[PDB]
């Protein structure tokens, strides 16, 4: 079908380099792309909300800034989860 | 005299990529090296304490976890600033 991250360009904040590498590799497995934190091309920023209290750049209007659950939830469901149910706050 | 980051391997948490690459370039200009976040070989982790409130890994007993002002403070001082003076709020000093 449509892989979970088709046409998504992800980025990550709040993860160790080992964790981020794992999530980048999983992103590609699941049909998406990834770019560095703050890249204006990104469609999504996935945050470890237990670590992050603010963002180090001003998001574009298109950017979905989502809690980690959106990422692993999309993979579990084999479908892009609705971002609006998982927005990062504060 | 001695470069401010001589013998230091830095790493960064709480920065955009743009900021991180600027800091990496500056680290090398000031005589240090850098490695990825959480690498056991790092001597220092520089934290943007307004962006993060915890770390995504357990530091080694040797690691200096410092707030951002240690980095820029060192450059201004033209010397390696005190890692205890600029200790990150939720770190202890090395053991």
């Amino acid at each position: 079908g449509v892989p979970p991250f088709q046409d998504c360009i992800l980025s990550f904040l709040g993860f160790s380099d080992e964790e981020k590498t794992n999530m980048e590799e999983m992103t590609e497995m699941q049909g998406g792309k990834y770019l560095p934190l703050g890249d204006e091309r990104c469609t999504h920023l996935v945050v470890e909300e237990n670590i992050v209290k603010d963002l180090p750049f001003e998001p574009s209007k298109k950017l979905y800034v989502v809690k980690q659950e959106w990422f692993w939830g999309s993979i579990q469901m084999d479908a892009r989860a609705g971002e609006t149910m998982y927005l990062y706050e504060k």
